[PDB]
């Protein structure tokens, strides 16, 4: 009727997590680096750990189930998998530590050093990890730069699968109800009639895409969330960022058009960015570009900088980290 998804969860005992320090809190939980050593492996594997206050809510250990759903079913170099998960007196999901994380924040802190090179490369990027979503029938509900994680400066990888959503055999629109919704980064149709598909996450790629280029900015800042539809409705959309020219820009405007048909699809937005991405400083005007660098793995203290000598013998990055 549908493919089985055979994908393995990985039970994983506390016992082989080490160093743990906290990265990060919220009402939902907690998340932790650590790291992950298989028993008799001489591997030492630099994680995160999620997990929330306590197991005791019924619909958490519910969604954070099947967030670990979700996460166990992907494969790609630019989305996040789970490595397991962990069962204590709480849930905790286990993931590949992404050690410069969210990207949001990255752009926030690191504009002086963002090049052209690099906003168009994460474009490309962002876009195949969002083709292969689609190719495995999920839908994200959730695409922000928030929801983006950086491996390195060069490599960036979509997370928090918390609110997708698979479509069946020969189904189309994902028709939710109720709960807490990122109405700055949704579709018109997905605000108004809770509908989403593939193209409504074209819409949020679009709105990523304006905080990337904007260097972090909040889109409709000070406007009231229930204001949104509104404006939307009236034809409003967000600005041209200083940096883009007309070429990047109408690409972002594309994802906003009210026909979920007319937007593009992931594989056309991965094509026209990485058009751009071989003459950067044609498509996007930053002052100074020219003359700007990010760490690469290939640094001294790259290594160093996030890792114990003690350890650094035998850490393997989950990406070189394969089980049968
Ligand atoms: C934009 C703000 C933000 O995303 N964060 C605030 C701190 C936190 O930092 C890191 C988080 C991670 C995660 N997160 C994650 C998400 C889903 C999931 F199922 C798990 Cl197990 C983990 N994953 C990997 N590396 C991280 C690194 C962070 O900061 C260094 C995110």
């Amino acid at each position: 009727g549908e493919a089985p998804n055979q994908a393995l969860l990985r039970i994983l005992k506390e016992t082989e997590f080490k160093k743990i320090k906290v990265l990060g809190s919220g009402a939902f939980g907690t998340v932790y680096k650590g790291l992950w050593i298989p028993e008799g492996e001489k591997v030492k594997i630099p994680v995160a750990i999620k997990e929330l206050r306590e197991a005791t809510s019924p619909k958490a250990n519910k969604e954070i189930l099947d967030e670990a759903y979700v996460m166990a079913s992907v494969d790609n170099p630019h989305v996040c998998r789970l490595l397991g998960i962990c069962l204590t007196s709480t849930v905790q999901l286990i993931t590949q530590l992404m050690p410069f994380g969210c990207l949001l924040d990255y752009v926030r802190e690191h504009k002086d050093n963002i090049g052209s090179q690099y906003l168009l490369n994460w474009c490309v990027q962002i876009a195949k990890g969002m083709n292969y979503l689609e190719d495995r029938r999920l839908v994200h509900r959730d695409l922000a730069a928030r929801n983006v994680l950086v491996k390195t400066p060069q490599h960036v990888k979509i997370t928090d699968f918390g609110l997708a959503k698979l479509l069946g055999a020969e189904e189309k629109e994902y028709h939710a109800e109720g709960g807490k919704v990122p109405i700055k980064w949704m579709a018109l149709e997905s605000i108004l009639h809770r509908i989403y598909t593939h193209q409504s996450d074209v819409w949020s790629y679009g709105v990523t895409v304006w905080e990337l280029m904007t260097f972090g900015s909040k889109p409709y800042d000070g406007i009231p969330a229930s204001e949104i539809s509104s404006i939307l409705e009236k034809g409003e959309r967000l600005p041209q960022p200083p940096i883009c020219t007309i070429d990047v820009y109408m690409i972002m405007v594309k994802c906003w058009m009210i026909d979920a048909d007319s937007r593009p699809k992931f594989r056309e937005l991965i094509i026209e960015f990485s058009k751009m991405a071989r003459d950067p400083q044609r498509y996007l005007v930053i002052q100074g570009d020219e003359r700007m660098h990010l760490p690469s793995p290939t640094d001294s203290n790259f290594y160093r900088a996030l890792m114990d000598e003690e350890d650094m013998d035998d850490v393997v990055d989950a990406d070189e980290y394969l089980i049968p």
